[PDB]
This record gives structure tokens, sequence and C-alpha cells, in this order.
């Protein structure tokens, strides 16, 4: 149950979500408000789906969380238009999330 990567991955996943200061990237993009969402984003991604996606044991090493982090970002930036609050943030919290997983990558190499 409880290993050491597994309690590191929760503890980036909370400060990704701590950037994410509008919680826009919280939650699944609502396919009720924009039903085209998946006819341009082939895998959806959000926090909740990666906490859903941590405990059930989907990420055994750190390159696949961050592949999932990497979604939020690029799903965002490709789906909307470059003058949109959304895509801003994608790009703040690229920035501001890619800190975040440099210095927690490091910590998950000495492990
Ligand atoms: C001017 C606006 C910022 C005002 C605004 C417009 C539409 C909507 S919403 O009801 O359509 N909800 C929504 C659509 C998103 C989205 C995220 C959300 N939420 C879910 C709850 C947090 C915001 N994200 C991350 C995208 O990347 C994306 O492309 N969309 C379509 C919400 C707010």
């Amino acid at each position: 149950q409880l290993t050491p990567f597994l309690i590191l991955l929760r503890k980036t996943l909370e400060q990704l979500q701590e950037k994410d200061t509008g919680n826009i990237f919280s939650e699944p993009v609502p396919l009720s408000e924009v039903p085209d969402y998946l006819d341009h984003i082939k895998k959806p991604m959000d926090f909740f789906t990666m906490k859903q996606n941590l405990e059930a044991y989907r990420y055994l090493n750190f390159d696949d969380f961050e592949e999932d982090f990497n979604l939020i970002v690029s799903n965002c930036l490709k789906y909307n238009a470059k003058d949109t609050i959304f895509y801003r943030a994608a790009v703040r919290l690229r920035e501001q999330g890619g800190a975040v997983l440099r210095q927690a990558r490091r910590q998950a190499e000495k492990m």
C-alpha cells in the first residue's frame, strides 16, 4: 500500500494543485459544456483523474506521472485559442508546475 514513492507522488500532486490557484485543472473539462472537446483531445487529463490513477497504482515511475501532468497542459494549449485565460493559465502551470516536478524528480531519483 504505502510506499515512499507513492507518498512522494501524493506530495507532488498536492504541490501542483497548489499552483492551479483557480482550480481550473482540478476536475475533468466538463464534456457537457464543450461537446466538441473529444474531437480534438484524445486523452483528457486533470488533477482529480491523476489522483485516481495514483491511488490505483497506475504510476510506477516518475516519468508516467509527469506524462499525465504534461497532458493537462498540452491538452489545454491545444484546445484553446492563445488569447484566453485557459491558454494563459496552462502556460503558467507549465512554468510553475515544471519547477515543482524538477525538485520532486530529484527525490524520486534517490529511491
Ligand atoms: C472565461 C473562462 C475562464 C470562464 C469559463 C468558461 C467556461 C467554463 S466551463 O464550464 O466550460 N468549464 C471549464 C472548461 C474548460 C476548462 C476548465 C473548465 N472549468 C471547470 C471548472 C473550472 C473551470 N479547461 C481547463 C480547459 O482547458 C478548457 O478547454 N475548458 C473548455 C468555465 C469558466
